[PDB]
């Protein structure tokens, strides 16, 4: 039969929501046999006609995607393939915002989406500080500097060398060099130690914002173009509290499981327990409200100004969720 199975039909119907904020990504993960990253990336590549544009052989794309997904750890609660798929899809929605229509080139679009897909690959489920404090091999390889983020990049690129995995094999050297630099700049910007400087620069850009005729953002140098892409993927990475609450709470459960596990390791070892990682002295709800107030809302408020009024519903959902978590603090 050259026709989908019923489970593949149910999956294809869920994937009709790929252009929407609030895609049922956990359901996609179940329906695809734990291939949310592969199926969501493929759908996006097809939808944006990236295979044709970059002459990517379909089998090579699928092989690379499965390989990349395979390098996300299934035994990690939050920083796994479902998170990668979610960041990919959220970036895909943000790239389609009316205020950015026709701003970015196909190569820049490719860069933002590919960066999103690789941005947490091979994450061990512990923080940079934990890796540094434990004298881990990763921290030694990267000289304690954006350890995880450098690692995600190195793995994401190295996997292109596996059998029939080089999705960029038909790009010119000039295209490849440009793509690579942008990908590196985007993934390194996902290190939360960079958040305050990224946000400061995004605020400066909003303050000196120029729009073209027809009211789309004018970005006429690399610094500004990459700043916007960096902040975009960073928004996607920090998008959990902006999603419908049924999704958000699953993300909260997962990050807390991950953090608590790290805290258990820190406690076993006699180390100081990192913020939000002590399961005996946690308030999950207060932690979410703090995460929103201090990190997520300042970023998304500034993004919303940049693309005004495109992100109003996202900001409203964020504010509703914040009130919900506040109302459950004992
Ligand atoms: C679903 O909820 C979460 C999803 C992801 C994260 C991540 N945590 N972090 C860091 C973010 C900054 N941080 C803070 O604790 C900052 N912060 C608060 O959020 C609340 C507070 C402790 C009361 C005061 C305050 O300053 C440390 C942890 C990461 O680095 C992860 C990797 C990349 C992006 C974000 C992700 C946290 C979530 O809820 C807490
Ligand atoms: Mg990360
Ligand atoms: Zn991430």
């Amino acid at each position: 039969f050259g026709v989908k199975t019923e489970q593949e039909d149910v999956l294809a119907k869920e994937l009709e929501d790929v252009n929407k904020w609030g895609l049922h990504v956990f359901r996609i993960a179940e329906l695809s046999g734990n291939r949310p990253l592969t199926v969501i990336m493929h759908t996006i590549f097809q939808e944006r006609d990236l295979l044709k544009t970059f002459k990517i052989p379909v089998d090579t794309l699928i092989t690379y995607l499965m390989t990349l997904e395979d390098h996300y750890h299934a035994d990690v609660a939050y920083h796994n393939n479902i998170h990668a798929a979610d960041v990919v899809q959220s970036t895909h929605v943000l790239l389609s915002t009316p205020a950015l229509e026709a701003v970015f080139t196909d190569l820049e679009i490719l860069a933002a989406i590919f960066a999103s897909a690789i941005h947490d690959v091979d994450h061990p489920g512990v923080s940079n500080q934990f890796l540094i404090n434990t004298n881990s091999e990763l921290a030694l390889m990267y000289n304690d500097s954006s350890v995880l983020e450098n690692h995600h990049l190195a793995v994401g690129f190295k996997l292109l060398q596996e059998e029939n995995c080089d999705i960029f094999q038909n790009l010119t050297k000039k295209q490849r060099q440009s793509l690579r630099k942008m990908v590196i700049d985007i993934v390194l910007a996902t290190d939360m130690s960079k958040h305050m400087n990224l946000l400061a620069d995004l605020k400066t850009m909003v303050e000196t914002k120029k729009v073209t005729s027809s009211g789309v953002l004018l970005l006429d140098n690399y610094s500004d173009r990459i700043q916007v892409l960096q902040n975009m993927v960073h928004c996607a990475d920090l998008s959990n509290p902006t999603k419908p609450l049924q999704l958000y709470r699953q993300w909260t459960d997962r990050i807390m499981e991950e953090f608590f596990r790290q805290g258990d390791r820190e406690r076993e070892r006699g180390m100081e327990i990192s913020p939000m990682c002590d399961k005996h002295n946690a308030s999950v709800e207060k932690s979410q409200v703090g995460f929103i107030d201090y990190i997520v809302h300042p970023l998304w408020e500034t993004w919303a100004d940049l693309v005004h009024p495109d992100a109003q519903d996202i900001l409203d959902t964020l504010e509703d969720n914040r009130e919900w978590y506040q109302s459950t603090i004992p």
